[PDB]
């Protein structure tokens, strides 16, 4: 009754706050907390931290944390203890190269239990928004360091979080029971246990047979035909919130024939975009028109939709040169095919439908879209070496839309740096995003988001698919479930039955 069960696609890792996978984001954000914390507004609130000053030069930042809170196995959380997660975080600076904190940061000390200095090279803006997500920056007691490191692993992962660990299963289940003796709001929920289920279908089958209470995730967290039923049934309670980040195809301006803007901007009109919606995702996400929704900070730029056109897009082919072969349906040019590849984790059925769709609707106006279809690390390698034509991919939700985002094109091993690599002002734009980051003339920022934003827009780097929402199936006993502000966070010390 103020016990849950639901269910997860892989076991939730060893929690090391500092690492990443297997480590999965939303369970070490429920053992381990920030030093201040993202609200909707896209502002922080104190948490472990009660207040801050800065210098006038913007780097140097003192925090004076609290001093009643303790680690889950008793020991206190303070000032040495913070100093000696951020400097076990930053012996590890290489891995965290895509989060501009870990780059910015050069010093870390305590100057007393409750007061904690931060110097960074530069007056970097996004500087709280990065250390109130989920990793690295969050707090392990020191304790269950492995020789005074986490980066070669842990003891225990002991947080001061709502929830501690109590046991875990591999490929079976893992138990999380409330922390009692937790320094905030006591959760309503005693104990949660993630069952290990890896399949869709499987889920949904879990959730009807009743083995589980609750499901919450994104587009892939049920099949979605499924979810439609099951949102009538009125046996269940079902949600979708708001749209929390953009899945978009990244097109390779470094690949032929994707190097070509008219093959780009061709492609940016070929699909029908609000009958993929309907017909792959069951009428339950929003078009995409922009990289960013225009709701996103500093996004609402008034940027040109490329409406769904197949008229327009053949007609910027046959210009472009890419003219119909006789007999043929795909155009050719200087003797090569309009062949492109389309990437994508061939296991998972949501996106082979949408490849199957593209992959029509681009065959209308005489592109040949090979469908390569790999495991996800094979995926993954081509999103690091630029080895695709057009990829599936995403943005990744508040509090890193836009900044963090844009942050991370700079760094060559992503897929978007692969994708930008053919861009004549790829160096300007790459300049440019160092440049917002450090930007306190607010006039300056917003310009400096425009350029960029819409310099990728009119270079149609992207194709811009789906807005996507979180969604929720749960038993009707469990109320309303909230969203939590960082779209990578459950909140489950939020859920009250009662």
């Amino acid at each position: 009754p103020d016990e849950i069960t639901t269910a997860w696609p892989v076991n939730v890792g060893p929690l090391n706050p500092h690492l990443y996978t297997p480590n999965q984001m939303f369970a070490q954000s429920m053992v381990y907390e920030p030093l201040v914390k993202y609200q909707a507004d896209g502002s922080v609130i104190p948490w472990l931290a009660k207040s801050w000053t800065h210098s006038e030069d913007g780097k140097t930042w003192t925090f004076t944390l609290r001093d009643d809170v303790k680690f889950s196995n008793g020991e206190p959380f303070d000032a040495e203890a913070a100093a000696e997660n951020f400097r076990a975080v930053l012996d590890n600076r290489q891995r965290h190269a895509w989060l501009e904190l870990a780059n910015q940061i050069v010093d870390v000390k305590a100057l007393s239990k409750t007061e904690l200095q931060i110097t960074l090279k530069s007056a970097y803006y996004p500087f709280l928004q990065e250390l109130a997500l989920p990793r690295p920056f969050r707090f392990i007691a020191p304790s269950q360091f492995k020789n005074h490191e986490t980066m070669n692993g842990i003891k225990a992962p002991i947080g001061t979080g709502p929830w501690i660990l109590q046991e875990s299963k591999l490929n079976q289940y893992d138990v999380f029971v409330r922390n009692e003796n937790y320094w905030g709001e006591k959760p309503a929920i005693k104990k949660i246990t993630f069952n290990v289920i890896p399949d869709p279908t499987t889920r949904a089958v879990a959730f009807e047979t009743g083995d589980i209470d609750l499901l919450y995730g994104n587009e892939g967290l049920l099949p979605l035909d499924t979810f439609a039923r099951f949102s009538q049934n009125p046996a269940y309670h079902t949600q979708l919130s708001q749209p929390i980040e953009t899945v978009m195809l990244a097109l390779n301006t470094a690949k032929a024939p994707t190097n070509e803007l008219a093959v780009r901007e061709a492609l940016n009109y070929a699909v029908n975009k609000k009958s993929l919606i309907d017909n792959a995702l069951y009428g339950t996400q929003q078009v995409a028109d922009t990289l960013f929704a225009p709701s996103v900070p500093y996004a609402n730029l008034g940027l040109k939709p490329s409406q769904y056109d197949p008229q327009k897009a053949k007609a910027l082919l046959e210009k472009a040169g890419w003219t119909l072969p006789a007999g043929k349906d795909i155009r050719e040019k200087n003797g090569q095919p309009l062949r492109i590849e389309l990437s994508f984790i061939g296991t998972d059925a949501l996106s082979k439908s949408m490849a199957e769709i593209i992959q029509a609707d681009m065959r209308q106006i005489g592109a040949d879209v090979s469908l390569i279809g790999e495991e996800e690390s094979s995926i993954y390698a081509r999103q690091r070496d630029g080895r695709f034509g057009m990829i599936f991919h995403r943005t990744w939700g508040a509090p890193y839309d836009p900044h963090a985002f844009l942050s991370s094109m700079r760094v060559p091993s992503h897929a978007d740096f692969q994708a930008q690599q053919g861009l004549a002002d790829k160096p300007l734009i790459d300049k440019e995003i160092g440049e917002v980051l450090a930007t306190h003339d607010e006039t300056q920022r917003q310009a400096l988001y425009r350029d960029i934003l819409t310099r990728l827009h009119d270079e149609a780097v992207y194709l811009p698919i789906s807005y996507i929402s979180m969604m929720v199936v749960s038993k009707p006993e469990l109320g309303n479930i909230p969203y939590a502000p960082i779209a990578t966070e459950i909140p489950f010390e939020q859920i009250k039955p009662v």
